[PDB]
Parts: structure tokens; C-alpha cells; sequence
């Protein structure tokens, strides 16, 4: 299992959030809370259970749920925390609402999905920044459906070819997963993404083992590019913290499956030598091209929008002192164009024409 550590603040969510009835804040510290016993050793204090379930019905318009009955009963929050969360960043008024953070069986951990698809996300960049000339594709697509392929071919580059047919985003960014990703005819739908025929199904990813609790804390987040009302809480992973994960190159499914296999990735490490041996190589090569292109445009991006801070700066500089490989966590449904519109500004569109901090801090990044 190879080591992991985590170098700026790192949300993985569930979706659910926990709400004001499930913590109770003092100083810099959300406890987390075991409501269950509150309510039970409220009721022994005589507490009768109807007045709590009006406070739950009609919270207050100025306090918090709990701050009324744990102050005036002279109860340790302690005594009925689960966990604590060091706050970072201007705290909530009145209500504070967190997204939670990934667990099992109230432990943290990095899915495997999440660092596979920060890994999938690069592989795709390369793969269309090297091998996305109309000639490589047209021969990828002309072996599962002609007409796709002949509609590609007369469109310059490939990256060219996703934007006019944007000029339907679901069905471009599913299109182009099948070509980069892999393939099968379909007769209702001219080419889909089959995952038996995708190089990435070598690529064995297991979810992290636990991180401590003690590594989670709350994180006030702003989004540079989007004005929110609500301000947006997050548990989140602190930097610092480390767990390994396991991570390897299934080689028998990689000769096994070597006929079977299609589409561009495919076919680059084909250009490249025997498929099969490069595929390991190429993976972690995208990874450092990929993410390097990625803070670069996130160094900019955050400077244009005025929070680039002494702290910031300095953290950037930090990523490119590590000897292992460094990614960029939580890729949502947008990744492929968020890839290809990097790829459009690397070749010099204006990003106008074509995120989020954590008490200041870009989310996100670890370090194999």
C-alpha cells in the first residue's frame, strides 16, 4: 500500500449535512453531538419530551437549538460529543449547516473512486492533447461506427470537433468518453462508452484506509467565481494528514484483455510501444502533465479574483517540492470539459469565451 497525504483541505461529501440540531459550537470547536442521549438525559432532568419536539419543530430565530438546554442545565458538551471540529474561517451567525464527510462505520476515508477519477482525468488530457489530430481518432472510430468517424474528420482537431457539436453537453462529454475511454456500437445511440473495453479497468484503486477523526475539521468555503448568500460549510481533512492507500496495474487484465481494448488511450499507448508496458508509464506521466497544467491555471485564476495571499502563494510553491505524485481530489460531472477547456487556453482561447477555497486555501490536493 502506497502512502497518501493530504496537502490542502479535502472534502469528500455524502450529500448529507449536518444541521444545527446535531451540533452545538463553543470557542472554535463544533461538537459533533449523540442526540439521542441528550434527549434522554433531558427527559431523566425532566425535560418533558413535548417541549422538545416543538423546539425541533421551531427552532429559535436568534440561538442555536442546543445552546439553550446544555447552558442551562450546566451540561459538559463533551459528555455527549461524538467528535470535534476545529473551526477555520468566519464563523456561522446563527445556524451552521456542513456537509459531511465520507465515512464508514463513522471513519473517514478516500474513496478509490475519487483518486481514480482525479487519475482518469488526467489520462484523458494527455490522450487528447497527444494523439487527438483527426487522423488518430478517425482511425479509432472508423472501427465501430463510420458515420461518427466521418463526421469527426472534417472538423480539424478533435478539440474542435467537441465544440461544434456542443454548437447537448451530456451527450458531447458521453461522446468523448467513449472515444477516449472506449466503445461499443449501439443502434439507438451511434457510439457508447463501454466500461469491458476500457485500458482503465487495469487500474486497480481501493478506497484509503480510515484517517483518524482527529484529522477532520469544519472549513468556511467561497467560490471565486460564484456569489452565494448562504455561507457553505464542509468537514474536511486537514493537511497533514496521511493514510495509504492500495494502488496497482492489474497486468493480467492489461495482456488479457489486449484485443479487446479500444478507443484513443488505447490507441496512444499503441503509438507508443507494446500497449501493455507503456500503460503504467503514460498514467503517471498524465498525472504530472495534467495537474502541473492544472495549478498553473489555478494559480491565475485565484490571482484574478484577488485572493492570491502570502499563504497561497507559498502553498503552490510547496506542491512542486514533493518527490511523489501530486493530484488534485473531487472531479464532479464537468470533467471533461473542464479538460478540454484547458485544453482550448493552452492553445490560447481566452477562458471567458470557453471553484472554491477553504478558509483561502485551494481544495483538493493530495500526494501519492
Amino acid at each position: 500500500e502506497r502512502t497518501l497525504k493530504v496537502l490542502s483541505p479535502l472534502h469528500i461529501g455524502t450529500g448529507n449535512e449536518l444541521t444545527p440540531v446535531d451540533i452545538y459550537p463553543r470557542e472554535n470547536i463544533i461538537h459533533v453531538l449523540d442526540t439521542e442521549r441528550l434527549v434522554n438525559d433531558l427527559m431523566n432532568l425532566g425535560v418533558e419530551l413535548n417541549e422538545i419536539l416543538a423546539l425541533l419543530k421551531n427552532p429559535p430565530g436568534d440561538a442555536y437549538i442546543w445552546k439553550g438546554y446544555i447552558e442551562e442545565f450546566h451540561l459538559d458538551p463533551s459528555d455527549y460529543s461524538i467528535y470535534t471540529l476545529k473551526i477555520h474561517g468566519k464563523i456561522g451567525r446563527k445556524s451552521m449547516q456542513i456537509k459531511e464527510f465520507i465515512k464508514l462505520n463513522g471513519r473517514p476515508y478516500i474513496p478509490g473512486s475519487s483518486l481514480k477519477g482525479a487519475i482518469r482525468t488526467a489520462v484523458l488530457y494527455k490522450a487528447l492533447k497527444e494523439c487527438g489530430d483527426a487522423r488518430a481518432v478517425m482511425r479509432v472510430v472508423s472501427k465501430v461506427n463510420g458515420d461518427v468517424a466521418r463526421d469527426i474528420g472534417r472538423s480539424e482537431d478533435v478539440l474542435d470537433y467537441y465544440m461544434s457539436f456542443l454548437s447537448d453537453r451530456k451527450r458531447a462529454d458521453d461522446l468523448l468518453e467513449a472515444i477516449v475511454f472506449g466503445m461499443e456500437p449501439d443502434r439507438r445511440s451511434k457510439i457508447r462508452y463501454e466500461p469491458k473495453r476500457d485500458p482503465m479497468k487495469a487500474l486497480i484503486v481501493r478506497d484509503s484506509k480510515p484517517v483518524g477523526r482527529k484529522h477532520l475539521a469544519v472549513y468556511h468555503v467561497e467560490v471565486i467565481g460564484n456569489p452565494q448568500p448562504i455561507p457553505i460549510w464542509v468537514e474536511a481533512i486537514e493537511p497533514g494528514a496521511a493514510t495509504d492507500v492500495e494502488i496497482h496495474v492489474d497486468t493480467e487484465a492489461l495482456r488479457l484483455n489486449a484485443d479487446y481494448f479500444n478507443g484513443l488511450l488505447w490507441e496512444c499507448l499503441k503509438e507508443r510501444g507494446e500497449p501493455g508496458e507503456v500503460f503504467e508509464d503514460f498514467l503517471w506521466e498524465a498525472v504530472d502533465e495534467f495537474y502541473t497544467a492544472v495549478m498553473k491555471y489555478e494559480t491565475i485564476e485565484v490571482q484574478k479574483f484577488g485572493r492570491y495571499t502570502s499563504q497561497v502563494r507559498s502553498f503552490y510553491a510547496s506542491l512542486e517540492d514533493h518527490s511523489g505524485h501530486v493530484l488534485r481530489l473531487g472531479w464532479g460531472s464537468g470533467w471533461l470539459a473542464m479538460t478540454i477547456g484547458l485544453l482550448l487556453v493552452e492553445k490560447g482561447y481566452k477562458w471567458e469565451n470557453v471553484r472554491r477555497l477553504a478558509d483561502g486555501m485551494p481544495m483538493g490536493w493530495v500526494v501519492l
